[PDB]
């Protein structure tokens, strides 16, 4: 079975309130809802577990729940709101870490992300070559140097592992300011292979991420 | 004094526009004049110098061309274009070299390059943290390692010199496929320093970044 954990369960950002990302409104949609529906109609996911602020469980069960989507109360961070989805992930032998944000995230990547963890790579992530070049930067914000563009991937998400690869790398050290889960998983030198991303898969967090978010479902839906 | 060098002789094949890019319409204004005309708006440019494709040189001419308005056959590709444009830099102790491109870019971004240059920096880029995390990979696509996301920038344009710098690393330069100028610089050694970019200056490189554009532009 593979299963997707969507950590959707609160923000680190102060301005935000503890309202997730997840649930900015998308043409009247929260971005939690274009996931989840994405996730769906990829066709390769069994089951999707979502984590919520806890005083939103009931809400988010009525709103979201169904009998392919479990809601769970999330953590502190995002890495206790992965760990508690996990507990409820049960005997998957593929996992899914999916940001909610990434609301617009084409069906046929999720697909690819699976495919390749079936072709045999224990952790698999979508990524795109970055649009802009990439410097490396000391603490000043001088240039430290400036790596080849095209031996660099700009990640997106879902991001796919084999089961036990990633519980044995959640098991470990807190730490809740990760967002990107390979990153996990690579501190013992565990392989992750990149399969093709899409421009579509932006994390909407910005006005003008949803200045674009909007603009897409424009020539989508009207 | 300060001399924007604009590489404006890209294709427009990756937007299937069937023509230059610079000369693709954004709220029916060329991309070219965007660029242009903040440049114009930051008041801290005193020349430009613009290349653009060899064979609309002098068609180019007859309408940008004028003193502190020069347009020169660009190249095979950017660094080739860049390297063209800098024989007609002239005499300005600093010169930005800004993508057509990145038409939306706001006045106050160049101003905070030239800003910087003027503080006594010799090379100044324009940064923001990446959107995504960004990995490192290998020929395969197999990860090498995830460098943590606040030590890196994605940077953007103008990237602002001053002008003996620039010269010098073009001077240096064996082959194009360069697309950062500041790259140049740092083989050189000299120290380049990053200020705030601007989430409005993204190159217009995909038809989804000309949604984007749009999109702004629809909003004002
Ligand atoms: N307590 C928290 C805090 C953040 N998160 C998740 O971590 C990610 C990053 O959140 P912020 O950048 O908003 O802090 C989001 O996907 C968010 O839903 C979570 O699931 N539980
Ligand atoms: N041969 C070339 C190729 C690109 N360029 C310019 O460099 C900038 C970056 O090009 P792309 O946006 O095509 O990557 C553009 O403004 C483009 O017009 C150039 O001036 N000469």
């Amino acid at each position: 079975a593979t299963v997707a954990v969507v950590p959707a369960a609160g923000s680190g950002e102060r301005l935000r309130a503890g309202r997730p990302k997840a649930f900015v409104t998308l043409g009247g949609t929260p971005l939690l809802e274009h996931a989840l529906s994405g996730l769906r109609a990829s066709g390769v996911i069994d089951r999707i577990v979502i984590a919520v602020p806890p005083a939103l469980t009931d809400e988010s069960k009525l709103v979201f729940g169904g009998e392919d989507s479990v809601i769970v109360s999330g953590g502190v961070d995002r890495t206790e709101s992965v760990a508690l989805a996990l507990e409820a992930a049960g005997d998957a032998e593929f996992v899914l870490v999916h940001d909610a944000a990434r609301a617009l995230t084409p069906p046929a990547l999720i697909a690819r992300v699976v495919a390749a963890l079936k072709e045999g790579h224990s952790a698999v992530v979508p990524g795109l070559a970055p649009a802009d070049t990439i410097k490396a930067v000391d603490a000043n914000g001088a240039v430290l140097g400036t790596p080849e563009r095209a031996g660099l991937r700009a990640v997106q998400t879902p991001q796919g592992f084999h089961a036990d690869v990633l519980r044995r790398a959640y098991a470990r050290a807190t730490a809740g300011g990760v967002t990107d889960d390979a990153s996990l998983v690579e501190q013992l030198g565990t392989p992750v292979q990149i399969v093709d991303g899409d421009p579509l898969a932006f994390k909407i967090t910005t006005p003008l991420d949803l200045v674009l978010a909007e603009a897409v479902l424009a020539h989508h839906h009207h």
